[PDB]
């Protein structure tokens, strides 16, 4: 296998998904921090470059009317990131795209919940991308998590599914985010609740025909500022394990993370419209609208009647490995310290990357 950038027009072929219907069907949301009006045109310039029918999109004001939906510059390369990385995945077709904005002029975190809560109480959108989050002990500590755990509670008894990268700092989510910190290891919120799908990050192998060859954890070690790029992973600190869970044995009494992984080495990353400029970009942001994209697919087979997953995930790769392309070498941490892969579930990756066509069949003959 060779490590390289990937146009996210090519994750259905990476992931087995080419033979499930696009998400035409279905309704997806993203999440961000204030506007999206340079990410629209790159989604323009991303649609028609790939010869692409273009996306339906709607952008919602979340907060007060008076709030401040302004671009933020660096914000937009992450909603470009999202954007184009979930239409790639869904197969080059969505039925809408909603930007759930928050406001920025809002006080302490409250843009950013209230932004959740919209798309919890419009209930539209089937599936929705939260690329972000930050040391939940943080955001326990202001009462950020209590809240907007209530409204994640509330979108998987709708049957929503949020889907929340796990983190970019490895095992060192609350050490200035992301410097080593030695056995010390903490994870990010809002991937930490149990009401969200949380995605982990891989380092993804091709074929030189383009075929999916292998992944190992995301670590791609220190940056020129000693911040360690690589996959969150472990548990949370304050969350209880939820039952389905139990099926890992040998782990904790709390909600381990990341549930599933795709791709998210920037050098295996995505070439990414920002602000007019192709650019390679990774993350766990990658990784989340990966699963975003791919999962919608699966409800426009479905006609969206898939509830939340989680438990279903468990019971059915625990007991059905053909399902996953299990990661097995890495670990997300430095020198020396942090978690391994491994067989099976492990705290760097989860269950690894889904093969996409394989748990729709699964799906058909056994439901979810
Ligand atoms: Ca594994």
């Amino acid at each position: 296998g060779t490590a390289k950038g990937h146009n996210p027009t090519e994750f259905p072929t990476i992931y087995d998904a080419s033979s499930a219907p696009t998400a035409a069907n279905t309704t997806v949301g993203i999440i961000t921090i204030g506007g999206v009006s340079q990410t629209l045109q790159d989604l323009q310039q991303f649609t028609s470059a790939n010869g692409l029918a273009s996306v339906n999109t709607q952008t919602i004001q979340t907060g007060s009317s008076n709030g401040d939906y302004s671009d933020d510059q660096q914000g937009q390369g992450e909603w470009d990131l999202d954007s184009q990385s979930i239409v790639g995945s869904a197969g080059g077709a969505v039925q809408q795209l909603l930007f759930y904005m928050a406001d920025q002029s809002a006080s302490g975190n409250t843009g950013l919940t209230q932004a959740f809560n919209q798309a919890v109480s419009d209930n539209v959108a089937k599936v929705i991308n939260v690329s972000l989050g930050w040391c939940e002990a943080d955001a326990n500590a202001d009462g950020t998590l209590q809240a907007e755990d209530r409204i994640f509670a509330t979108a998987a008894a709708q049957g929503q599914t949020f889907s929340v990268s796990s983190g970019d700092e490895g095992v060192y989510e609350c050490n200035n985010r992301g410097y080593p910190d030695g056995s010390t290891y903490s994870v990010s919120w809002p991937a930490s609740s149990p009401n969200v799908i949380a995605v982990g990050g891989t380092t993804l192998y091709t074929t030189s025909a383009g075929a999916y060859s292998n992944e190992t954890v995301w670590n791609e070690g220190l940056d020129s500022n000693g911040k360690l790029w690589a996959t969150g992973g472990g548990y949370s600190v304050y969350e209880s394990k939820p039952s389905w869970q139990s099926v890992v044995s040998g782990t904790p009494g709390r909600r381990l993370l990341p549930d599933i992984s795709f791709d998210a080495a920037q050098g295996t990353g995505a070439l990414i419209y920002n602000y007019g400029q192709l650019q390679q970009i990774g993350g766990t942001s990658l990784a989340s609208p990966i699963f975003v994209g791919l999962w919608a697919r699966l409800q426009s087979a479905n006609s969206n009647s898939l509830g939340f997953p989680a438990a279903s995930f468990y019971s059915a790769i625990s007991s059905t490995p053909s399902l996953v392309h299990d990661v097995k070498s890495g670990n997300n941490g430095y020198g020396g310290y942090g978690y391994n892969a491994g067989t099976g579930w492990d705290y760097p990756t989860g269950w690894g990357s889904l093969d996409i066509a394989k748990l729709s069949a699964y799906i058909r003959s056994n439901g979810f």
